[PDB]
């Protein structure tokens, strides 16, 4: 859909049959989700915004469902205040910014 | 434009004769610029990124130009790595997320 920015662009995502609320974020290189167990090998990583960096676990080739759109790619898991769909996944659903 | 997210959505902003590079950021409630002097009164705010909070100075009714779109609103100044155009000014240019 075409979506407004008068409110935060929160959408429902599906991961491992977990239902979660996540932010569509054009200012995020990566996708970062709050703490959750995902199966498989992961590598340690740090990511940062304002305020400093956080340590996360990097899971590759994770399926996610974003508003009826089934993508698979890299998911970071760690102490993020909120679930964040960054450009790696936004790209996979043909999401653009428009004005 | 219809901006793909295959790269970071970096654009030119003009603020008081200063040209700057800034990131179109749907994950940001607020617009946050790196350290600069701005005219007028200001209030301290605290804003929260991924790593925690920073203190900024809030300037109200600051004219800003985004891709030659003339906009006026709240601009926060402080220790950000990158000039961030948040939703307060993205809504002013009629910006939507499309997928
Ligand atoms: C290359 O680095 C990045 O891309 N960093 C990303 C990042 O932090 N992006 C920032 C912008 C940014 C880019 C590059 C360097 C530094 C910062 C934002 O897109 C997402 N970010 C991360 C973030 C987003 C939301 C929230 C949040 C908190 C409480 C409730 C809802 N959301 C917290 C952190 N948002 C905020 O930090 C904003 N915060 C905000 O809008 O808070 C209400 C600010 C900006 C206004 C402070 C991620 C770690 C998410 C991948």
């Amino acid at each position: 859909p075409q979506i407004t920015l008068w409110k935060r662009p929160l959408v429902t995502i599906r991961i491992g049959g977990q239902l979660k609320e996540a932010l569509l974020d054009t200012g995020a290189d990566d996708t970062v989700l709050e703490e959750m167990n995902l199966p498989g090998k992961w590598k340690p990583k740090m990511i940062g915004g304002l305020g400093g960096f956080i340590k996360v676990r990097q899971y590759d080739q994770i399926p996610v469902e974003i508003c009826g759109h089934k993508v698979i790619g890299t998911v970071l898991v760690g102490p993020t205040p909120v679930n964040i769909i960054g450009r790696n996944l936004l790209t996979q659903i043909g999401c653009t910014l428009n004005f």
